[PDB]
């Protein structure tokens, strides 16, 4: 049908705006503490502690199948990487600080990001 071709013309715009989003959230974290998921052979006890972890590759690999279907999934993804870290990782650490850091500047690209979606439609 032509109202699903439109709709998949949709969620191809959002996937556009959403990778552009996500390199934008990626140059906030210059050391790429976040890029990848935390080895389970470096810490091999991590999902006892994290029941859902998360990173920018996988969110990558989510994305270019187009499988983030509006910003609130992909926001909810994000906070996960943040939110991961400050619980495994204490204040005092290089790993917490820059999940602040990261946050606090993320947080202006949403922003306005919300108001391009909603924007945009």
């Amino acid at each position: 049908s032509m109202e699903q071709v439109a709709m998949e013309l949709r969620l191809t715009e959002l996937t556009r705006l959403l990778r552009s989003v996500l390199d934008q959230l990626q140059d906030k974290d210059p050391a790429r503490i976040f890029a990848q998921p935390v080895s389970l052979k470096e810490v091999p006890d991590y999902l006892d502690h994290i029941k859902h972890p998360m990173d920018f590759a996988t969110m990558r690999k989510r994305l270019e199948a187009q499988g983030y279907k509006n910003l609130h999934e992909f926001e909810e993804d994000f906070d996960l990487i943040i939110d991961n870290c400050m619980k495994y990782n204490a204040r005092d650490t290089v790993f917490y600080r820059a999940a602040v850091r990261l946050r606090d500047q993320g947080g202006v690209v949403l922003r306005q990001a919300r108001r391009e979606v909603d924007s945009i439609g």
